[PDB]
């Protein structure tokens, strides 16, 4: 498990949809 | 306008939510 | 296997259209 | 620090990938 | 102003034109 | 084998740049 700083949470929202959108990918 | 998006399978679809939901995020 | 996601907007669908595309060919490699 | 936050990311590929989509996201936002 | 990027593999560079063309409509 | 993808802008060759490593990683 690894920990990525995010300043806002704006781009947290949206990084956090990334991950998941890789992980369906995978 | 309303549009919709033809998607071909389940796992694409997810993830054109996610996009979709992070487009509005950043407009 | 078919599936329909309601955009808004003309703008957002063009974007979703070509990003959809680029994973398809990402998915393909 | 209230608005910063820590994206938990199982392994790392994925972490790796994430924070160059990280680095393009402030890019587009600037 | 124009800029070149390197990409090793045709794929790969069909891939990245695709996500300039999101990134351009993105950007409008 | 290697190819140079032309794109209008400092700013989208940054992130394509980002998106061509991303594009590296998942496909190691």
């Amino acid at each position: 498990t690894y920990y990525l700083q995010v300043r806002g949470r704006e781009n947290f929202e949206i990084l956090m949809k990334l991950k998941e959108s890789l992980e369906l990918m995978e």
